């Protein structure tokens, strides 16, 4: 009741909601600790700071939108946007000691075409918590939990750990018809207040540490219509950092079809040269300021300003795309990043 098992042998294995491993050996992994699924969590005694880079290994971010050790940020996508895709290339790419992966809420189909992105030596530092649509919601909720509780596990053994739930969303959804369940009232949108409180007591668990560190990813899938999801935006005030995948750019073949103009990193200013945030904020002016050339030949015009900020942006244009899509093959070390980004500006 509330307490799962833990230990270091959880690595490199599939887990259900509530911690018991999933794949049937006929030796079981030795996992001699009990932990409560929740913490008070790190009192404040005393709170830290986010002040070094966690590097993803994915260009457009480490690059404009850069990642610090400790912080929450999330993720937004809809449907056919690549967000599976971005989700393997950062558990590939990421500078992470530990990965803790939390898979709610969707089809067996989905989880296999996730875990196949991820090679043996990624999935040999993985703990892989995965509740399917049609586990109990009770399950489904524990299963943010269990995670959770696993990376402050991994933390304490002084591993830089990074969390990655997909998704909040169905988290949320799972937990909402667990409160209606226990005789909740819906207080918006269909969600009862316990699930919004639970938002930031999960959400507080990921941070810096004396020792060892989580760094916490969690998705917001978005529907294709316009309804107000309530769960969502209470994320959007928590969070440190936030990228946005958007239809636009994926049916632009665009990839990571990260909108740079609507994603933000809150600590990048604290993790990054004084240069290389010049740089950066040039190249999403950049970005923000390209304008198709077919559009001014197609009228006769000459253009060319002079204006200075137009001009450099055509003339950038394929250096700046070519560094922010990326191929998950396309590999780029953060130096490597770095030094392509002052290009792309030059
Ligand atoms: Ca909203």
């Amino acid at each position: 009741s509330h307490k799962i098992r833990v230990g270091d042998a959880l690595l490199g294995r599939l887990i259900d909601g509530i911690g018991r491993p999933m794949e049937s050996n006929i030796v079981a992994p030795y996992l001699p600790f009990e932990r409560s699924l929740y913490a008070e969590p790190p009192d404040p005694l005393l709170r830290q700071v986010i002040d070094q880079p966690f590097i993803l290994g994915v260009r457009a971010i480490d690059g404009l939108l850069t990642c610090g050790i400790g912080q929450r940020i999330g993720i937004f996508a809809g449907s056919g946007v690549g967000k599976s895709t971005l989700l393997g290339m950062i558990c590939n790419g990421a500078s992470a000691d530990i990965i803790v992966l939390a898979l709610i809420g969707e089809r067996g189909r989905e989880v296999n075409e996730f875990l196949a992105l991820l090679p043996q030596s990624t999935l040999s530092k993985c703990v892989l918590v995965v509740t399917t649509s049609d586990r109990p919601a009770l399950e489904r909720m524990k299963a943010a939990f269990t995670a959770t509780t696993i990376a402050e596990y991994f933390r304490d053994q002084g591993k830089n750990v990074l969390l990655m739930m997909d998704s909040v969303t169905r988290y949320a959804r799972a937990a909402r018809d667990v409160g209606l369940a226990s005789g909740e009232p819906d207080v918006r949108g269909g969600f009862p207040p316990s699930v919004f409180s639970s938002l930031p007591k999960l959400l507080e668990r990921a941070g810096p540490a004396p020792k060892g560190s989580i760094t916490a990813i969690y998705t917001v899938l978005l529907e294709s219509d316009n309804v107000n999801d309530p769960i969502g935006d209470e994320v959007r005030s928590i969070l440190d950092g936030h990228i946005v995948l958007t239809r636009e750019l994926a049916e632009e073949n665009h990839f990571p079809a990260i909108d740079i103009g609507l994603s933000a990193s809150r600590v990048m200013h604290n993790v990054v040269t004084s240069e290389h945030l010049r740089a950066a904020a040039e190249c999403k002016k950049l970005i923000a300021t390209y304008k198709n050339p077919e559009l001014l030949i197609r009228i006769g015009e000459y253009t060319m300003g002079q204006d200075p900020e137009a001009d450099k942006a055509i003339k950038n244009r394929k250096l700046i795309q070519n560094f922010i899509q990326q191929s998950t093959k396309d590999i780029s070390s953060y130096e490597k990043t770095i030094e392509s980004l002052f290009k792309v500006v030059a």
